[PDB]
C-alpha cells in the first residue's frame, strides 16, 4: 500500500494540476505521461528528441527539452522529467524551474542534477528524496520540487 | 502542500489504524506521538527512559481524560516484557528532547526496531524520524532496514535534499 516512486510521482503533479493549468512532460517517449497530463490539465506540451482517444489538448515538440524557453511562453503548473540512460538536462530543468508558477511542482523521476537541486534555496524550493532502501535491483527514485 | 517528514510520518501511520489496533511510541518525550496515537487506536504502549518524560506525557493525558495508555519506564528494546499483542503501527523519534544528553542509541534503537518489525501485524507500519552522536545512529537505521527483505519489507526514504543544518527524515516501513 506503501506508493511506489512512479506512482507518487503522478499523486504529487495531480494534486496541483486542474484544467486551467500548463503542463509541460519534458521526456515524452511512450507519451504513458503525456496522456496521464492530458486529461488533468488545460493544455500539455510534450518534447522528445526521437520522432486515437482524439485528445487535442497537447502539443508535441521534437527539439530538446532545453528549448523550452522557446516553445512554452505562460507559467507553468506541473512538470515531469525522467534522468538516467538505460545501457545502449540541467538547463532544461534550470528553465523549467524558473517557469514554474508559485506552488508548481517538478517531478524527477530517476532511472549533476542531484548537486544542482540540493543548491536550490530553501526558502523558494522545496526538494525532497523518495526512494526505496530495500530493492534487491536497483530501482527508480523521485525528487519532487515544489515552488515557494 | 508538500509534507514535512513529521508530517509524513503521522499520514503514514493513521492511514491503517482505527480502533482495533495496537499501537507503540518507542520514545514517548513530552508525549506528543502518544497523544496523537490514542485518539485512533485501540491501545497504546508508550516508552520511556526518562522520569521526566512521563511526568510530561501523563500531563496531557490528565489534560484530556485519555484512558487507553500505559506509560512504561523502561527502554523501547525491552518492548517483548510488556507487549504481548501483534502490533498495527510503531514510531520513533531519534535524538533526544529539549531537556538535557540521554540520546537515543544505536544497539537499543535497532533492538528495538528488529522485535516491533517482528511483532507487527502484515500490513503494520514503523515510522522512524531520524534527528542527527547523531550520525552513528543514522548511519546504523540506514544499514538495517536496507537489509530488510523485500519481500516481506518495503522501506521508503522520505528526506529533504535543499536544506540546511542536517535537518531530520523519515524511514518508512511497511510490513508484507
Ligand atoms: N533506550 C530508550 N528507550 C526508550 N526511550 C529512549 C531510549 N533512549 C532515549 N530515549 C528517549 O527518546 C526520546 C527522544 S525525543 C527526541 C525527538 C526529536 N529529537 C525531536 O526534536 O523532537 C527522549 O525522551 C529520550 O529520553
Amino acid at each position: 500500500m506503501i506508493k511506489r516512486p512512479i506512482e507518487l510521482s503522478h499523486d504529487f503533479l495531480s494534486q496541483v494540476l486542474d484544467k486551467n493549468s500548463i503542463a509541460i512532460d519534458a521526456t515524452m517517449g511512450n507519451g504513458n505521461d503525456t496522456v496521464f497530463l492530458s486529461h488533468l490539465a488545460k493544455k500539455v506540451y510534450a518534447f522528445d528528441v526521437q520522432e486515437q482517444l482524439n485528445i487535442k489538448n497537447v502539443q508535441l515538440i521534437l527539439d530538446g527539452h532545453q528549448t523550452i524557453n522557446k516553445y512554452v511562453t505562460e507559467p507553468i503548473r506541473a512538470a515531469i522529467f525522467n534522468l538516467g540512460y538505460l545501457p545502449s538536462t540541467l538547463t532544461a530543468i534550470k528553465k523549467i524551474l524558473e517557469r514554474l508558477e508559485i506552488g508548481g511542482r517538478l517531478a524527477i523521476m530517476v532511472y549533476a542534477v542531484l548537486n544542482f537541486v540540493k543548491e536550490l534555496d530553501q526558502q523558494h524550493f522545496t526538494v525532497m528524496l523518495y526512494q526505496p532502501l530495500n530493492q534487491i535491483n536497483t530501482p527508480p527514485f523521485l525528487v519532487m520540487i515544489e515552488k515557494l
